[PDB]
């Protein structure tokens, strides 16, 4: 089944488990609140989707027409967002299912926007920079000239695909053509370069959103009880951005790398691997194939024995067929749509712990938020309070410092930092900030998730719980908000 | 096959016929005019198409969700015109294919729109008035909000489904909602009442067009030596298939010069009469019970009037009524398409084998955009035509005349009264209004559409196929309008 | 002298000569109304002036910088009009002098316009047409973000160094970029082709405006008392499009061409030359030179015997050296400042008539105006008149011939129109509309001047008439405004 | 030479010595890399230039017509910013060259401002306070009516000529005839009134940043060395050359951090103690009557105090007091360009010849720019510095306090107290403001650019040459912006 069937029957699921809590604990009549359900029909369908066809120069004087499609699900909040995907596979019904989507990603992260997408039906690999250059301002123009590109009212990301180029031609043309009086015109995309008015800290936001997401789930007792855990052992099924920062950040703070695996051969080592040698062996050349201190594993990695999963790669890589024969207790989805829905059901069977793909790879998105406020804020964030903090920690020291000079009678200095305090304090940068953020951002949404699982007696089936958190949160917003017209 | 594939067919081969003349005796390069001609695989693809999904509340405190389409073809125009159509049977191909034929049709007649369509997919039968006017709201600020409503961006139009009220309340909506500050505000639709800012004539506008189309040709004395006929009108006989209001307007105007309606047609049986039939007690009784059906002076015909033995067939019924299984055996030298596709290709080539004369249904039906354009200029003008200068034309003519008297007087020594004016020219005075003007300006356009159309005919040794000769003639408008505003951006 | 000091002569002795008439009788004060002559120290100086300078990037990778300059002389109406040209000998004077000159020009033939004017430091011989198009579109884009291309605000025009090509790029520019939600962004640019909007009979604007400036005043009895004249002989020095025209106008109204001239050598017939036959040999091949029935005239022909001469040609070709050398009781000047002061004291001593170049070619500007209205009202002239004119003249007819019918007993015809009426009916068109106007407008202008001139006691000095019209028309308008606060 | 030629030789050196670096593998095809360098002949010419004329009616009934300049050198930032100045000397060359400056001034210090200028050939002591506030509204007017004005577009601020009152009447004109509907009106002009909008501590912001500037590079060892001193302002000597807001500043910031001064010039007789002057009792006596002359306690020196015996000289004053034929006899071997420009190219030749640090006017006399840039930021935020977090830090500090005392008590069980905190930190809670926030944020930015420059001196084997150091960083800076905005057709 593709993603669109899937998303249709885990929103209908949610709305039927949620229907009869929400019409008595709720409401204020004439017990006509079922016939309130109506609007749960108003959120599943998407709002507007526009189908552009625009033609361009191209190199050698020979005119071609290329086919785009942007998708806006819900504006219940103002602002939407959403990527661009550059790709010949690209259609008008997963442009749809993944706006739809990303509405309940962002609610589910408390993150104030809307869902979208956009698909543009070309080949990266058959064009020069010129061309591209030209397809994406053409592409621009033709969205501004619609209400589709606005700083306030969507405002796009990078994909796969795509890169921060793509976004800094964007942001270029819309201040220089339509948003010329806007004094946010640098604020209708997100994804540019740091001199272009970038965000630090942006590169490794999926890998470390990963991270918070599995270790805030991992120390929770209840949890642990059931399934016997509390050391770490943890396999990355593919290695891209997301996985390496996630193996990255994992073994910083003491959890041991089994297996890695790609598209092409895996590496197997029961001591451990070295993510920085892994890193520089695969920047060298080519991929990991040939790595030393590290034994070419024959067969499918999926079945290793290891305590985290971590399926960050391709579709649908489990399946019913594969699902019995799992050793992983528990999985953490680090792409979108790792498994079948008969896999989930084999899962809760043997109580098998998935994290939802919902809420693990948020990162992105919140750090794209926080990367629109800072364009809004027209300044970096700390510049005006770093110094100011760093006064008031030292005089807090020398106050601690007189405070016990003046009771024990000579030598004593609590005014020393610690070096950890002292690397932080003169290290201070923007990219703390963000990451400080992400993490609060990421307890939270765990926290809510859990107290969502625990309050209509859901077991471990933790995607069923982020749905219904996030179609509650919806709909408190379309009914508080009274329906215009 | 559906319209999509007869006007992607009629396209390409109005793309190929023109391609040679438009390579070389067109412009100023190293042969790369053939290189050039990708301006016409622009002009093929739409360029826009939005659908929306919106809620409503029903009046039983139920909620529904509304599905609509719009598409937008070309830009090169920045008005974009179209109708609304609300019913259940609207989809993305139907759209597309109207708002492509909406775009040639308007370069035909030299009216400087673009093309677009829109359709909701609600049928008007099982909702209330309340309902439909929420709906019709709803569906308007819709569009605002995304750019398709703007009296500078798309001017929606009434259609077979919708009617002026809804016209009303969506000029209504934008000029209270978005185009507050708009001084243009009222100029966003077209089709409105009069009080509201509607135009005069506007009821007519399909059938004097038709009439004029049909009398601009039949008096060509090149094309009637060609069919056989005399040039003119008088002792004529014409047949009518449909008794909407563009074929009950097209049969008035035929008779009014002279002609004689011997048959009439409907979903249900027909009529036929070697006497001929009266307009007006047709339309009377008709509008006094249900259907023409028992009608006096009228032998129930049976079998299909298409075969019946007339100078002029006018097929304003639904669509595709003609195929090959019937074209041989029609008896109409001329036929004039008053609806939209009523004629199958397979039906063209038969009637090109047996030299029939087939006018185009793109260039005939078009005085309805011509009315909705004299609107839209009417509405940007804050006046009606005509306030200023009726009563100073009066005194002008009467000066004349009596400059004429007193010139004829100065030379015999008895009374001379050149200062009365005739009967019809005294009642064309008295009875000056807006209609006269707006009627005025579609003969005008009617005329010199028919003679380009006609010179483009002549141009490319075409014979009777007229279709062909007016979508080459809008293609070479459209593609002289991207060449010269350079293109590349 | 050069222009700017030309311009500042004309001003400095118009305002001189009004100053005293316009302050004893155009008032209801303490006397000091003298003192409220600043007003005129306000008109003489530039309001605005505009210095850019752009990259583009040339066809062969390099990258290139270009400067250009516009100048906005007066605001006392709010739409400035004035040509671009392009020209690697431009400088702010000449475009500062050409601004001023452009207002009084408007106001002489009651066009409420105000004045500017545009140059580019570019051969147009030394780039692309791929480059000439860059460079158009990146200076309408510099123009429109600073407050000068706007349609209600400043409108440009071609001049001899650009054609429609120019002012089609700007046109499609401004209403792809900045005007986009503008109902005129049309409106913006006059000159453009007929299909992106233009205007018929733009081409021959200027022949029939100076062909109806010469027979306005050659019409009038009391100078040609003066002049002792009144069939027609002229003599034109140039043969561009101007000296065509006219030419081609003066001989259809029964003038006779005596010779003809160029940069080249010259052509004299006493017979006279046809206009077509001359312009077809020209567009054969190169020039004049070589014409049947024409003897190659040697010497200048600015002293052959002719009742008018028209100076349509190069800068500055009479001078005070070869002014008494000449013999032609009329110079209609054609270009912009063929005469010297000095030549203008000496035909003033010997009774020459000079018709200004500032009121001879307005037909241009007039056309524009016609245009820019055109352009407003969002369809061509006359389209929903013509079938109502033609039924109500048939009509006339008709109640003639029945009129006429009711006295006599067998068959009279008036409803039968002339052949040039016929014609008429038959062809019509929007160039009948456009030189209706410019003819009205002409004669109109010619009025005025005439009046003027007889007001303050002139003679043949008709320059200075038309700069006291100029002025008093501006400075009513400032005056009357009220002067802002 | 005047400051066109000296810029423009500036930048020239510092187009040179980049040009090779920024060729090579710093940056990421067919060697074209050299050829793409024409993206530096396009930072070097201003953009835009706009010259007014425009009347006023003065007191007496009489009417003038007063001309004035706009220059926008670089769009690479949107909002540009640059002075006013009312001088009659004032010319298009000179607002070019002064514009040109500003984008580097900015961009060293990492500020998103692009560079303007603009000037009013006005004498401001022969009009009164009514004409000159008709003149500022009608300038006003004029700059916002072609685009020079904007919040978002280009922001104005004080010079030497003008004051606040001047900004205050910009204000009020754009927030009540142009930015009516804009939100962020009051944030078109810096500089103003703190009850108009103004920020605290822009008095002081010049010199605190000049103490700054010179304090940064006086603790770095590996100079100190090279120089011969030794780090820190205990025995360090300092001479002002100049009595304004500058040196008034300057002087009174390095004594309060233990800095000694043995002299102090202005434009007339100078004053001489080895003891030291005390900054406010030389500020009181100037203050009470004329100038610093007569001071008790002061040897009047005679001479030049360019030659004084000192540790470091702050020449805060008129236009090149520097040259060749003063630069042997200069015995600091530390100069700080207090003013803007005081040191003609020759004399830079002596000074590194033996070894004198020349501290560039482009990286000292910033802290204004960087005021401005935090005024203009608090009036997009619509709300002063702090006000919603102090009372919350104050809880943290205390609780953090308790937590230490109850964790002390616990350890041992008679009683600590650690809550007590110092009298300077007691004092810093009590007078929390937002001038502390503005000093911080100063202070910051001129460590960081300091760091920046020390850094980008050592990366092109550059001595003491700071100047060329810093024009170096700014090229590169506002180079890849350029470079990275990929440059639009």
């Amino acid at each position: 089944p593709n993603f669109f069937k899937m998303v249709e029957g885990f929103f209908d699921r949610g709305a039927s488990i949620v229907e009869d809590k929400l019409v008595e604990d709720l409401r204020t009549e004439e017990q006509k609140r079922n016939r309130v359900r109506g609007i749960l029909r108003i959120i599943k369908p998407c709002n507007h989707v526009l189908s552009l066809s625009f033609p361009i120069r191209r190199d050698d004087g020979s005119w071609e027409v290329i086919e785009g499609y942007r998708a806006q699900h819900s504006q219940h909040r103002t602002p939407c967002k959403g990527g661009i995907r550059y790709s010949t596979d690209v259609s008008v019904d997963e442009v749809k299912a993944l706006a739809s989507l990303m509405t309940y990603k962002c609610a589910v992260v408390d993150v104030p926007f809307g869902g979208a997408k956009a698909g543009v039906k070309i080949n990266p690999k058959n064009y020069t920079d010129n061309e591209l250059e030209k397809i994406t301002r053409r592409f621009t123009m033709e969205l501004a000239k619609k209400g589709f590109i606005g700083p306030g009212i969507d405002v796009p990301a990078p994909d796969m695909s795509t890169g921060e180029r793509e976004m800094s031609w964007i942001a270029d043309t819309y201040a220089s053509t339509i948003g010329h009086y806007d004094i946010n015109a640098h604020a209708c995309v997100t994804g540019k370069p740091i001199s272009q008015g970038g965000i630090h800290g942006r590169i490794s936001a999926t890998g470390r959103g990963v991270f918070h997401g599995i270790e805030n789930f991992i120390n929770e007792a209840s949890y642990m009880s059931i399934l016997g855990m509390t050391d770490k052992t943890f396999v990355v099924q593919g290695f891209g951005n997301v996985g390496l920062h996630s193996m990255r950040y994992l073994h910083r703070f003491g959890a041991k790398c089994i297996a890695v695996g790609e598209s092409d051969g895996s590496i197997w080592n029961p001591d451990g691997i070295d993510p920085k040698e892994l890193e520089d062996f695969k920047l060298q050349h080519g991929s990991i194939l040939g790595f030393p201190k590290a034994k070419p594993y024959e067969g499918s990695i999926l079945e290793a024995d290891c305590d985290i999963l971590i399926p960050a790669a391709s579709e649908k890589q489990l399946t019913k067929s594969n699902a019995p024969r799992v050793k992983a207790k528990i999985i953490a989805e680090g792409a979108n749509g790792p498994t079948t829905p008969e896999a989930d059901k084999i899962f809760l069977e043997r109580n098998i712990m998935v994290i939802p793909d919902l809420y693990l790879n948020a990162g992105g998105v919140t750090v794209s938020y926080f990367e629109w406020l800072k364009n809004l804020n027209h300044v970096s964030y700390g510049r005006l309070t770093f110094k100011y903090e760093r006064d008031s920690n030292y005089h807090l020291l020398m106050s601690v410092q007189e405070s016990l000079e003046r009771k024990f009678g000579g030598g004593t200095i609590p005014i020393v930092p610690t070096a950890e305090f002292q690397d932080r304090i003169s290290g201070a940068s923007e990219k703390d900030i963000v990451h400080s953020g992400l993490a609060y951002t990421m307890e939270r949404s765990a926290r809510q998730i859990m107290r969502t699982a625990m309050k209509y007696n859901l077991g471990l089936d933790l995607r069923t719980a982020a749905y219904v958190n996030a179609i509650e949160k919806v709909f408190k917003v379309y009914n508080e908000a009274g329906v215009t017209f």
